[PDB]
């Protein structure tokens, strides 16, 4: 016999038990957020006084990831064995292994089952996960005559030891990124460091916009470098920033033609 057990992820800027059904009352709901769900049975009964969740050579009940609504759902078994060979209540311990981003992971929790179960015979748990201050940086690409924006101008990033920015989704594998400003936080990527020639490329969009979110400090300089230029225009400096989520302005010059 087992039970099913409800774990939905909400992200916040009270302990709530586990027959209560709750909707978030408007926090936001964390997908693609990863879990390993340890049978730590053996290692609690070893001495249940002394338990504080270590799930060392713990087997494995289950993994998975938080959908749509935040929610990931798993049947486990309400008994299972000790050290001793002996059935006991079955102990199971949750630990996120990647979180979204622009979030904190959340504490490891376990619980004892069978445990408190709602009124549709599910077990509500509700892992707690705060959010990080992160910081972004704009930019707007013009024409340093005309003062008007530049659609087109593509630009890579790089850091303080000359490595650039690649972009990756949750894990880790490439992900095609377009024009304008890129929402990071709300796409579930992350920042890589890498080679020049692997690099993402940016680009100024009708806008001339373009940038990111999801830095994680405003301290680190960092390095914008124009890689491809506009047709008739002369390349603009490197512009050193920070991500201060401040938005600038980057002038590319018309080249200039002599008879």
């Amino acid at each position: 016999t087992t039970q099913n057990v409800v774990l939905t992820k909400y992200g916040f800027d009270i302990d709530r038990a586990t027959d209560q059904i709750w909707t978030g009352d408007g926090a936001k709901p964390l997908q693609g957020v990863d879990f390993t769900i340890y049978n730590v049975t053996a290692n609690y009964w070893a001495s249940p006084k002394d338990y504080k969740g270590s799930f060392d050579s713990a087997p494995v009940a289950a993994t998975g990831t938080t959908n749509d609504k935040g929610q990931l759902t798993q049947a486990l078994p309400i008994q299972s064995k000790d050290a001793s060979g002996k059935t006991r209540a079955a102990v199971y311990l949750f630990h996120e292994t990647n979180p979204r981003a622009g979030y904190n992971t959340s504490a490891d929790f376990w619980l004892t089952l069978p445990a408190k179960a709602a009124a549709d015979g599910n077990v509500y748990v509700y892992p707690k996960n705060v959010q990080k201050t992160t910081y972004e940086r704009t930019f707007v690409k013009k024409d340093a005559e005309t003062k008007e924006v530049l659609e087109g101008a593509g630009f890579k990033i790089s850091n303080s030891d000359g490595k650039f920015l690649k972009l990756t989704d949750k894990d880790g594998q490439s992900v095609s990124i377009g024009e304008g400003f890129i929402d990071v936080l709300a796409n579930n990527y992350r920042l890589t460091w890498v080679a020049e020639s692997d690099a993402t490329v940016f680009t100024s969009d009708k806008s001339g916009k373009f940038g990111l979110n999801g830095f994680a400090d405003n301290t680190t300089t960092y390095t914008a470098v124009e890689t491809n230029v506009p047709d008739g225009y002369d390349a603009a400096a490197n512009t050193d920033f920070k991500a201060d989520n401040s938005s600038s302005d980057i002038l590319n010059a018309p080249s200039g033609i002599l008879p």
